[PDB]
DNA sequence: CCGACGTCGCATCAGC
DNA sequence: GCTGATGCGA
DNA sequence: GTCGG
């Protein structure tokens, strides 16, 4: 927290670039710039000190040497001033509502908290659950918690099947002491690259999740990914716990080591990792690495048998998952 | 200067 | 119903 | 908004 102050003022603008002008590659340019400032190890000076890193440019180097001179931006100032940037900003911060639906809401005048109550019949249904535990899904997790949605993940699935293996990853996994949600990748010997053997893998999962009243609510669900609401389970005359995001990725089991490496993150490393992949001339996703060909297209995919056969073959030095936080 | 900016899953809509 | 685009999210 | 070429 080195540079705090300055690593706030871009993710806050970022957000702005996001939610309000819709422009996404600006949002990734502040996103990137403040990921990288955020590991410089030094407290930073002036704005020509930062623009010497990778993705600060001229312009956030301006807007550094006016925070650090003032303490302040005028630009963000003004842009907490304005009441459709604001409106527009927080109703991102529901589940299910993005920069186009908020935008939408706030020309009907829909703009507060208050306003989506009353008019939830204007919502579908992952907006709904979203506004439900709007407050819930605000709480971090302790890791303490994720210690014990972790056992009882784990468990429940090997009483579906013995074979069935859930790893927990994400944040969790890069040994965060705290989490924004639980995330959890799902392999099946019936589920691989080659074939499916056995329909509803992933269903019979969440059905027993739900069964045991851990996952509440669903906001999506595919055969290969679920996206919803969990709680841990309170003892007597306590109050209960806050609901939990969480999302599981049913992975075709030779293909784990990609998966297990996407899954874990963190976001902008796996951004950053692909990238440079793409620089390598590779591509990839929670499945492959696969090369680029001459002309640009992609290959057959690369054998691969850990995360460190991915980093080798980008010709990255491997990292463990705690120091994959960008 | 100026093109390019990771890659994919699910919900939902248009258009047929 | 399908396909392709768009929105939102991992 | 930033950058490689
Ligand atoms: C949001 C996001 C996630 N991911 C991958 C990397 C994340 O570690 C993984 C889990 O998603 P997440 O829970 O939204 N990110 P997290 O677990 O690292 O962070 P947190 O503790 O939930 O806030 O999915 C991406 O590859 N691109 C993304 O834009
Ligand atoms: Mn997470
Ligand atoms: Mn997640
Ligand atoms: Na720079
Ligand atoms: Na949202």
């Amino acid at each position: 927290t080195l540079n705090g102050g300055i690593t706030d003022m871009l993710t806050e603008l970022a957000n702005f670039e996001k939610n309000v002008s819709q422009a996404i590659h600006k949002y990734n340019a502040y996103r990137k710039a403040a990921s990288v400032i955020a590991k410089y190890p030094h407290k930073i000076k002036s704005g020509a000190e930062a623009k010497k890193l990778p993705g600060v440019g001229t312009k956030i180097a301006e807007k550094i040497d006016e925070f650090l001179a003032t303490g302040k931006l005028r630009k963000l100032e003004k842009i907490r001033q304005d009441d459709t940037s604001s409106s527009i900003n927080f109703l991102t911060r529901v589940s299910g509502i993005g920069p186009s639906a908020a935008r939408k809401f706030v020309d009907e005048g829909i703009k507060t908290l208050e306003d989506l109550r009353k008019n939830e019949d204007k919502l579908n249904h992952h907006q709904r659950i979203g506004l439900k535990y709007f407050g819930d899904f605000e709480k971090r997790i302790p890791r303490e918690e994720m210690l014990q949605m972790q056992d009882i993940v784990l468990n429940e699935v090997k009483k579906v099947d013995s074979e069935y293996i859930a790893t927990v990853c994400g944040s969790f996994r890069r040994g965060a002491e705290s989490s924004g949600d639980m995330d959890v990748l799902l392999t099946h010997p019936s589920f691989t690259s080659e074939s499916t053997k056995q329909p509803k893998l992933l269903h019979q999962v969440v059905e027993q999740l739900q069964k045991v009243h851990f996952i509440t609510d669903t906001l999506s669900k595919g055969e290969t990914k679920f996206m919803g609401v969990c709680q841990l389970p309170s003892k007597n005359d306590e109050k209960e716990y806050p609901h939990r995001r969480i999302d599981i990725r049913l992975i075709p089991k030779d293909q784990y080591y990609c998966g297990v490496l996407y899954f874990t993150g963190s976001d902008i490393f796996a951004k950053n990792m692909r990238a440079h992949a793409l620089e390598k001339g590779f591509t990839i996703n929670e499945y492959t690495i696969r090369p680029l060909g001459v002309t640009g297209v992609a290959g057959e995919p690369l054998p691969v048998d850990s995360e460190k056969d991915i980093f080798d073959y980008i010709q990255w030095k491997y990292r463990e998952p705690k120091d994959r936080s960008e």
